[PDB]
RNA sequence: GCUACCUAAGAACAGCUAAAAGAGCACACCCGUCUAUGUAGCAAAAUAGUGGGAAGAUUUAUAGGUAGAGGCGACAAACCUA
RNA sequence: GCCUGUUUACCAAAAACAUCACCUCUAGCAUCACCAGUAUUAGAGGCACCGCCUGCCCAGUGACACAUGUUUAACGGCCGCGGUACCCUAACCGUGCAAAGGUAGCAUAAUCACUUGUUCCUUAAAUAGGGACCUGUAUGAAUGGCACCACGAGGGUUCAGCUGUCUCUUACUUUUAACCAGUGAAAUUGACCUGCCCGUGAAGAGGCGGGCAUAACACAGCAAGACGAGAAGACCCUAUGGAGCUUUAAUUUAUUAAUGCACCUGCAUUAAAAAUUUCGGUUGGGGCG
RNA sequence: ACCUCGAUGUUGGAUCAGGACAUCCCGAUGGUGCAGCCGCUAUUAAAGGUUCGUUU
């Protein structure tokens, strides 16, 4: 740990493919079949960047927030997470975990009276509550369909689940979720943003895996773990990957893990005499494997919002 | 007499790494992933390269068996003389 | 998707089918499959190796009720210190002192008498109970979901190299080519002495109208037109034209399987297997009359 | 529902582009709330030109 991040004109990365451009006009074509809107985010990013569009555009149905990924999260400061959301205007938040289905039972109260607290306009006679989940990629929207299908319908899996952003393609059909009070979920492709706030807020959202690692950079994401595992005093990468004691240079930490994993690469280096090939430790493969252990949870439960928690 | 499966009694499977592996590399063999040529063609489905398997749920010679309201089928509602 | 395998000979090799393992169903048995077998077997299937946990459709009173824990109980070694002994070897006395203790009530698995159920009489409404008696009151289950260790001519993504893929093509060689010689097809083809522009027209003209152009013929290229050639468009519709398949469509039960007034045979009932025949007209995309 | 169901093949792309001008640039002018620079608009002009990538 030396100081903060020298971004030095890093510039925001931007990924807006045909998923979110086409999805938005198929999401906005279907607000007559929606009784509630579910916001699903990472618990690593509750406050800093949620979404530019989704907050103020969608106001007709009331909001409920589902901050998923609570197993890789420390909630000693749960009291003030509510504080920044209460001051925003966001009232109810349900933190969920989706391997033991922890606190996933508790939402099934908290949707039923919420539609009852408000008006329904057209669907005054319908007993079937068709509700919609929307959000940025890779946060827990498709697993929320399958966890809620598991513990209430006791039926099974209805949506493809496996960790890489963008392998669900478009707006699919309805999915039965429960028999006790009836409720249908609509699955959406993850609309992230046309523009992503600032540069620092861009990397906080890019770190959880919601964007491909190519447009941002594997070693660019690699140094930002060293910002958040050394300045937070959460030195939790030194019992799995303990190199000598602890380091803050991205050059040194990608060195020693490549020895421990046995990584080799053959790179055309460009010296002044000509093009020669030198065998090097595989710095992208070291930047890959250092990022996967972060997402598995074998590096420590971290908050990414300590920079905005200061004050 | 093709083909699908079966019966009878037969045959084939180098070298290499490993040891009793429906193991790995790889011939002979079997199959046909991709490309190109070919499209009245060499061929009513082939050639050249690249590929999958190649001691096994393998491949194959010979003789027999099941026949159409049927046979046979590791279901492609495939195959039963184009 | 577990894997090796398997499949549409001739447009699909796959994520499909198969696969151990697991689960459900049927069968207590001989001489022609199963099988010269016998429930750890055989058949019919489902799912896909192994791995992980979710509680249960015995209705009552009251008592049985476990360590673990709680209901709650005494005394002394090494050594330290103050003294009395005294060349010394070092002693003696008076003390301080850790752990060590597990009677025994009690939420609390062990298993059962009791309006409690059967049956039968009064009302001839159930007056609302009298009885007669007693039901070893059969082990209290057993099904869904998750899950990457390898593997893959599977579907995506990526690091690095690499190379005419590309920027931007070039050179050469062979085949082809063109020409000379020999042999010699095929689709195609109303007749054509077969131009361009604008207009026209069955709505896109070589042929019609008004202009324009125009000696005649070979050879090599080109692919804009001849709605170019090949195959009575696979999409849409029609036919009281077919066929495959499925049923809770109609008509049937001869046929097999059961019983009826040992098998056979003759008439009935309930099923299984099927057989035969059709699927009006008017809006078809409807946001589902 | 007019031509074609005795076959008029389906978007973009590659290649080659022919044309219109209702002009995006270059050229020539009128007006400006046109100081200069940038512009805005109109007239005139089709000779020439109109890039390379990321994303299924
Ligand atoms: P990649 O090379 O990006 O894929 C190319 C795509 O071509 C498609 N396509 C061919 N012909 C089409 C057509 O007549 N009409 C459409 N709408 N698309 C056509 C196309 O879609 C089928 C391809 O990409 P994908 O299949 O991956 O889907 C993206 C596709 O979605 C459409 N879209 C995106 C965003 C938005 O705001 N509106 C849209 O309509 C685009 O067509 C886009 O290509
Ligand atoms: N180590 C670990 N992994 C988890 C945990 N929970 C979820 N995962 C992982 O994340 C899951 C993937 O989530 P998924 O909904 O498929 O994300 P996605 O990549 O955006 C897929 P799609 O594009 O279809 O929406 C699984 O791959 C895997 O179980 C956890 O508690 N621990
Ligand atoms: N560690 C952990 N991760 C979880 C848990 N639950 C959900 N996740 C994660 O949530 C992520 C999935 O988000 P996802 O539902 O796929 O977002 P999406 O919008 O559908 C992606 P797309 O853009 O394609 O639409 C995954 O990285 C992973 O499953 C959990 O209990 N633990
Ligand atoms: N429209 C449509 N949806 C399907 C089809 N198959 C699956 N789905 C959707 O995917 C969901 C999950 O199906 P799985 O077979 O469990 C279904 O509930 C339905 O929403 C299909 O053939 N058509
Ligand atoms: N797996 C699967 N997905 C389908 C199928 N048909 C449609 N889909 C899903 O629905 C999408 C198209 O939805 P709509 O036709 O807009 C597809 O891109 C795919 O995600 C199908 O047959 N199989
Ligand atoms: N019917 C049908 N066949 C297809 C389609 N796409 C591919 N195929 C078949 O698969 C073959 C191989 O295609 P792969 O995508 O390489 C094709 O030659 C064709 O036979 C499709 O959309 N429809
Ligand atoms: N016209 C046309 N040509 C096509 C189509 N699909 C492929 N092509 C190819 O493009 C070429 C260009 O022909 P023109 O479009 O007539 C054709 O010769 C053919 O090879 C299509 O749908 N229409
Ligand atoms: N119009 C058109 N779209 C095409 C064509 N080939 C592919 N596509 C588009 O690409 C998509 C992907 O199909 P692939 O050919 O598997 C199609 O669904 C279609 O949208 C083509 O020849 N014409
Ligand atoms: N009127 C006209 N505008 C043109 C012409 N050529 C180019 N343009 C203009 O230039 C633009 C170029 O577009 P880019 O390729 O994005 C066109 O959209 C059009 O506005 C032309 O011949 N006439
Ligand atoms: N017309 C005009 N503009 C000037 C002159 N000097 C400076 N400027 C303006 O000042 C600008 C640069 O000066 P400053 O350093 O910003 C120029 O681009 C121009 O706009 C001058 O003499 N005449
Ligand atoms: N080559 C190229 N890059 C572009 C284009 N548009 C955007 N980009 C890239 O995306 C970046 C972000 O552009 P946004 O318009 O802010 C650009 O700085 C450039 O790198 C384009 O038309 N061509
Ligand atoms: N339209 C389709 N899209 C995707 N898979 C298909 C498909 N039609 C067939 N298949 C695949 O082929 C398998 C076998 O189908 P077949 O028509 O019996 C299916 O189980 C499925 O895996
Ligand atoms: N001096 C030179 N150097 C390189 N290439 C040359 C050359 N002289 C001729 N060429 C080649 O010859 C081509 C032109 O000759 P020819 O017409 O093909 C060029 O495009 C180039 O590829
Ligand atoms: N230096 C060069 N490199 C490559 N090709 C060449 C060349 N000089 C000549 N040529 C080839 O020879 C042809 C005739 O050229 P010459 O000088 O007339 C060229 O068109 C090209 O194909
Ligand atoms: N312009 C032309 N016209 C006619 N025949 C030609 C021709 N050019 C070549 N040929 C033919 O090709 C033959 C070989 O020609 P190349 O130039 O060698 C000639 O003798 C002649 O038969
Ligand atoms: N007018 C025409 N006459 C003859 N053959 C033609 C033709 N137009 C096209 N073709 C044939 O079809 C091929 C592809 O052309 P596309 O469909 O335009 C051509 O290379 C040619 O073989
Ligand atoms: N909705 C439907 N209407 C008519 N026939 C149907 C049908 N669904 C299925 N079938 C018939 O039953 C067969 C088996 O279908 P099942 O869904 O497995 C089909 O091949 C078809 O012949
Ligand atoms: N409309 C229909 N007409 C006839 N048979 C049908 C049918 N719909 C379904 N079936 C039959 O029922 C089976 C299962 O369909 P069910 O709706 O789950 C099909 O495979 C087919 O045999
Ligand atoms: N090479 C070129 N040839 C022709 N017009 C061009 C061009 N480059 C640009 N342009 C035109 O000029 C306009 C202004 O470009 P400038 O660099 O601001 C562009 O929007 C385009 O219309
Ligand atoms: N080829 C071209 N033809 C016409 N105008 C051009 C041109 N290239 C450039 N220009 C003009 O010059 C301006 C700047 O040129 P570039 O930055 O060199 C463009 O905005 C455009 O107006
Ligand atoms: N470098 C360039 N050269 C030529 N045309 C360009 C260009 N950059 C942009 N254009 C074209 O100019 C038009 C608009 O750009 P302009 O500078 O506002 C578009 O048609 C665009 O494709
Ligand atoms: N020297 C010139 C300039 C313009 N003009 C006329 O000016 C107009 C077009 O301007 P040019 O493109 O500059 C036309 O009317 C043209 O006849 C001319 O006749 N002689
Ligand atoms: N340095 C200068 C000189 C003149 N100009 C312009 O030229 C006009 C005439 O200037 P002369 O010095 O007279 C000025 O009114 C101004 O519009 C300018 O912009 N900058
Ligand atoms: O019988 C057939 C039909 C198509 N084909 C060809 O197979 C190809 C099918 O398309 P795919 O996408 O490769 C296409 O080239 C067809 O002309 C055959 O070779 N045989
Ligand atoms: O060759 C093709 C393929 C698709 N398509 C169009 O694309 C649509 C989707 O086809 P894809 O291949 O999924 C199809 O319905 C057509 O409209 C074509 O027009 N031509
Ligand atoms: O010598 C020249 C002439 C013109 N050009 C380009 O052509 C454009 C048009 O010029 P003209 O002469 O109208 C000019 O603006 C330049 O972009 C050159 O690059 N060089
Ligand atoms: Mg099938
Ligand atoms: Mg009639
Ligand atoms: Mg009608
Ligand atoms: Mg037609
Ligand atoms: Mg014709």
């Amino acid at each position: 740990w030396r100081e903060n991040f020298p971004l030095c004109g890093r510039d925001v990365a931007r990924w807006f493919p045909g998923h979110m451009a086409k999805g938005l006009k198929k999401m906005q074509s279907s607000l007559k079949l929606v009784d509630c809107i579910i916001e699903v985010h990472d618990a690593r990013i509750p406050l800093s960047g949620r979404n530019p569009l989704f907050q103020e555009t969608l106001g007709l149905k009331p909001h409920l927030l589902v901050l998923n990924k609570m197993d890789l999260a420390d909630l000693t400061e749960q009291q003030k997470i509510m504080q920044h959301l209460e001051g925003e205007g966001l009232k109810n938040v349900i933190f969920t975990n989706c391997v033991k289905d922890e606190n996933v039972k508790q939402i099934i109260p908290m949707v039923t009276e919420l539609i009852g607290r408000s008006h329904r306009y057209h669907r005054k006679e319908n007993l079937e509550y068709c509700i919609m989940v929307i959000g940025v990629p890779n946060v827990g929207k498709s697993s929320l369909i399958n966890s809620l299908r598991r513990q209430h319908l006791r039926k099974g899996k209805a949506t493809r689940v496996g960790g890489e952003p963008g392998i669900t393609r478009a707006v699919m059909s309805k999915i039965q979720v429960s028999e006790r009070p009836l409720m249908f979920l609509l699955d959406t492709p993850g609309v992230l943003a046309p523009r992503i706030e600032s540069v620092e807020t861009g990397l906080k959202l890019a770190l959880c895996g919601t964007v491909l690692d190519h447009l941002v950079g594997e070693e660019t994401m690699a140094d930002y773990l060293l910002y958040t595992l050394n300045k937070h005093q959460r030195f939790g990468y030194v019992q799995h990957y303990g190199l000598g004691s602890a380091c803050d240079n991205v050059e040194r930490v990608l060195k020693s893990v490549a020895v421990k994993l046995g990584k080799t690469q053959k790179v055309k280096v460009l010296t002044g005499t000509g093009n020669v090939n030198i065998i090097q430790p595989n710095y992208p493969a070291a930047a890959r494997d250092f990022l996967q252990t972060f997402r598995r949870g074998l590096l420590g439960s971290v908050m990414l919002d300590l920079d905005v928690l200061r004050g």
